[PDB]
């Protein structure tokens, strides 16, 4: 996260460290939960990631110092990626990640409320990117969750910034025309996470930028509003 500051413990409990144990142990990406075995992240996370067996799933985490060998962790039982996804850049940036265990919901871990088909007309205003990721872009995963309140940005604003890109309605754009503050590298997958009404809901997922808090360039996020079908069709099959 580029010009943010520290979280306090239990401020975002959705908020998952999604680490690869391949070759050595580290933060992968971003993540949420959004139900009891299910974190919605990004697909690009998993590009190379060959099996669920080398994914570990951390909630209840402020800072990445609390992860040692005895700390727990979620097992992944299966990534589901949308069969559309190709690259970030052309969206479909999608991915559910089943766990082999249950979260036992509590204030240090519990799920961010998904958005109302019917809220696709509301106007968020209060909108925060939060992530381990890097402070610019020759950096390095922060120890503290970081945090940034972010504007939301319209459709033909964000199309008019990424000339040469096609910016869809499955695309959400987040940033300063200034630039200053937005995610950065080791974000991703995480959430976007907008207040409306006092509940917090899932309005994006991180996606991609062209680097970072630049001006001009806002992030672009996954529009989680038009894929919360996909999401049912996968986590209440029958
Ligand atoms: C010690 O541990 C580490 O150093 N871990 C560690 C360290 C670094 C990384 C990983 C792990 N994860 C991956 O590589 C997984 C595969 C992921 C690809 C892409 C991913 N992109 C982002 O996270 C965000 C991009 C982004 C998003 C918005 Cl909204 C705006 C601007 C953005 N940027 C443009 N340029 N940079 N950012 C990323 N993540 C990293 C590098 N790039």
């Amino acid at each position: 996260i580029v010009g943010g500051t520290a979280s306090v413990r239990g401020e975002w409990p959705w908020q998952v460290t999604l680490h690869t144990t391949s070759p050595t142990q580290r933060h992968l990406c971003g993540g949420s939960i959004i139900g009891n075995q299910w974190i919605l992240t990004a697909a690009h996370c998993f590009y190379g990631v060959e099996s669920p067996k080398i994914l570990r799933v951390y909630s209840g985490i402020l800072n990445q110092s609390e992860i040692k060998e005895d700390t727990s962790f979620f097992g992944v039982q299966e990534i589901i990626i949308h069969d559309q996804y190709k690259m970030a850049e052309s969206g479909y940036d999608i991915a559910l990640l089943k766990l082999e265990t249950t979260v036992g919901y509590g204030d240090s871990q519990r799920p961010i409320c998904l958005p109302s088909k019917g809220d696709r007309n509301v106007i968020y205003t209060d909108c925060w990117v939060t992530g381990w990721g890097y402070r610019k872009l020759r950096d390095k995963i922060q120890n503290t969750l970081q945090k940034a309140k972010i504007p939301l940005v319209t459709n033909e604003e964000c199309q008019k910034r990424y000339r040469g890109h096609k910016i869809t309605h499955k695309m959400i754009c987040a940033g300063y025309r200034e630039g200053g503050k937005d995610a950065c590298k080791g974000d991703s997958g995480g959430p976007l996470s907008c207040k409306h009404n006092e509940v917090w809901h899932l309005v994006g997922i991180t996606s991609w930028g062209e680097g970072c808090a630049q001006r001009e360039r806002p992030g672009v996020y996954t529009n989680v509003v038009e894929y919360v079908d996909w999401i049912l069709e996968k986590t209440q099959a029958v």
